[PDB]
């Protein structure tokens, strides 16, 4: 589901600053509008990539 | 989070069946009753779960 | 008060239907303890929640 | 006994968001280490703080 | 979680003899197996206990 | 590439206060984000930006 | 020896997911400071502990 | 700001030493260059450094 970064951090159940670093080691990021719109995230895809991360 | 099963299925990209497959083979639940009980769910909990079953 | 599911809708005057829609749009629920007992609410919660729905 | 946020939830019947949440409100934390060693908690330690919170 | 008695004197930081003694002042306890089965506890329930015993 | 203002003063081998500086000046954003957002940049779109600034 | 938990994994040839495991299965830990210190292990003390899992 | 090591530390309210320390532990260097080259660092970027050290 399409979520914004605090509803992303209360669905892992972590800090959103846990969330920033995330993306800032290339965690997904969906879309918006460019200047004048939060940025979105796709709960499916987060999960895909915090289980990659430790997958063989 | 706290969720229901069309919930996290939304957040995982999943089918509610593949949630209810998921339970029994061992998934965490919170607080979920047995009977006029909708089942409630740890989001962040299923998410650690689901991670560490194909982690090394 | 302290009040399950039942009680709850039963307060409002309301289906359980909708108790269970309101805790999707994020109506506040308490930490009942686990698989074995059921979800509980905070009747005041709830109310201050169902009021700052339309509070602007 | 030192546990990670998954354990202390799963010990008070919690979601792992409700430890977040007691995290913010000054619940106490053993080994927060730093970034790439997760989270130590002291049960016995937050235990007294949750039964601090609601007392005399 | 579900512990016995040595899991949750540890949980609780405690002496065996102080769980023993919550016991006798009506710590809640679950059940078991007729001669074998060891006393197990709700952890989550004797929190609830333990805080309830000066909680306003 | 989708980057912070940390991520981005590291490409450009610049401070912080520089972007901010960039930014006052018309440097174009990506996401600007509602409070506790923090500003996403188009790392392409600032070189592109950098380039068109001081080009004959 | 005296070792972070980055440490550990690369004396056992492991990923930090196996380490945190070990630890929610009782694998002995060591003290520091109170949250700015991580989490520490005694290499002897943890190799003992991985051999008597399955010691006669 | 782009500051030397004595501004920093007094930016911080620190020993120089601690700013020594703290490079040695990872700590950002903006304008490093070699030798009649005095060291500058980006206060902006060493912040974010220091908070995201014990941040959960």
């Amino acid at each position: 589901m399409e979520v914004n970064k605090k509803q992303l951090a209360d669905i892992f159940g972590a800090s959103i600053r846990t969330i920033q670093n995330w993306q800032e080691q290339g965690m997904p990021v969906l879309r918006g509008g460019g200047k004048g719109n939060e940025v979105l995230y796709d709960s499916a895809a987060v999960i895909k990539w915090y289980a990659e991360r430790d997958a063989c």
